């Protein structure tokens, strides 16, 4: 089976952490005007589902599907019972509201809730494969389609249909982002996948093949019951990268005046990093730093 | 039909520079020790052939094949009757010799001479397609393989077989480089997967451009064991192709893994500086291999 990369829940609160430090650390607000806050993107979150009426997320939900046995296996019921998927969603794209809540990296990007994990954070290879297929093929009512796939999970062994699905996504121009973890090797091990490691807010580094790092310690985002939670784990870094790609895609396609291939989106991501002074085996290309070219 | 991107021959000489300024400007010498001069790479040069007994190139030639009607179409005859292919080859990988001669960007990289253009610089779509597949499938005697494909050519027609050949190459981990150029040279440069290179002069002054490199008064090897200064986007292109051999070596060691084509491309465009032009004109900027220092 496949499982969430383990993480810790530090705190659950109703106190709004307005713009969380990780969003600020990677310099997302510095890109919001130029990137139209990520508008025109759909990030497919393959996870435990989402609280789709969370005030900070409700305007961002573009659609979703349930591939678990929760709720009788009803494909149209994809709410979150674990909390992790809701937290991911908020880092990617919690709305910018006048009311005090949180705000994500790409607050005008929308979310495709691809529920592939049970309440314990576990799923089958068949389920993750199905979720990737759906993420690629889904089409929303006004031309909407997935532009980034985000995963915080892994399984120990390869599967030909998992590889085929990942390759089909990148061949369609869709970056596939996965958290660094042997128990969680796949799909993060595939060459095509962008694998994300974590630092803390001191920029310290918290079997991997890292492409870059982002903040992963004491990350406040949305959580169950309309609340917020601070989570720590290697995988909290991944949604920062997935949301950032919505911003980077918007800016780069405008500046180059062309549709970008997945390889170009990857290159524009790693151009927006700073080295931290650690070996590339530990930090990859460095820390996500979105305003570095300015 | 496919043709060479137009260029100018400025001078032919038997008294060339030792290190051409374009090689210096992109900061290749700064990477030579760390990259072992590009050892462990084979750059497939898809062009007019090569003078394979040129003193600066003879120790670099890994092999080749002819897909043109030069020499009656003999596949094992791939010498250059034009000069352009020999010039490209020398910018990629002219050997570092004690005696005179020029030196390329990656002087221990080897060259696969994929002759797809005839003496006049012309070739068929079928021949370019066959040359790309040949480059992908070629294997050397100790398992060497093509690590970069380099082209300076174009035609107006979009043949799906040519797109598929380029896609096969990048999926095999091989960057495919083509010079930038009403659309008579559009393909294969226009395909999203191809890295398209524009040109600057040595004063940093200046399609779907990915980056730029020096392309004005570039000295390299030429016919009859001589040397020549040429100008054009097809002169910027081999600087990028040779640079990728250096980047591949350093990056695979530093990341401690084999890099995908997308990672090689990212490492290339990370090693640039902006020149103040729009990205539609300079792409990601000017190749500057040591800029991260
Ligand atoms: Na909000
Ligand atoms: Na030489």
């Amino acid at each position: 089976n496949i499982h969430l990369i383990p993480y810790r829940v530090e705190q659950v609160t109703a106190a709004p952490p307005r713009i969380p430090e990780g969003v600020r650390m990677i310099q997302a607000p510095e890109l919001w005007e130029s990137a139209e806050h990520g508008k025109g993107n759909v990030v497919a979150v393959l996870d435990t589902g989402c609280q789709t009426d969370h005030p900070d997320l409700t305007a961002r939900i573009a659609g979703g599907r349930n591939f678990t046995h929760d709720d009788g296996g009803d494909p149209e019921r994809f709410e979150d019972y674990n909390g992790h998927g809701t937290h991911v969603a908020g880092t990617v794209a919690a709305s910018l509201r006048d009311e005090e809540g949180v705000v994500g990296v790409a607050p005008l990007a929308d979310l495709l809730v691809v529920k592939v994990l049970d309440k314990e954070g576990s799923g089958s290879y068949e389920g993750i494969i199905a979720g990737i297929h759906y993420a690629i093929d889904w089409r929303g009512p006004e031309g909407q389609k997935t532009t980034v796939i985000s995963m915080s999970l892994g399984g120990p062994e390869d599967h030909p249909e998992l590889y085929e699905a990942v390759k089909r996504a990148v061949d369609a121009g869709i970056p596939v982002i996965c958290a660094a973890g042997d128990e969680f090797a796949y799909p993060g091990a595939y060459g095509e996948v962008i694998q994300v490691g974590a630092v803390d807010f001191d920029r310290r580094i918290a079997n991997n093949e890292i492409d870059l790092v982002a903040p992963g310690i004491n990350i406040y985002s949305t959580y169950l019951e309309g609340k917020y939670a601070s989570l720590s784990g290697t995988s909290m870094a991944t949604p920062h990268v997935s949301g950032a790609l919505a911003l980077i895609r918007n800016i780069s396609e405008r500046e180059f005046d062309r549709e970008l291939t997945e390889a170009e989106l990857y290159a524009q991501l790693v151009r927006r990093t700073i080295p931290l002074g650690y070996p590339k085996t530990a930090e990859g290309n460095g820390l996500l730093a979105l305003d570095i070219l300015n």
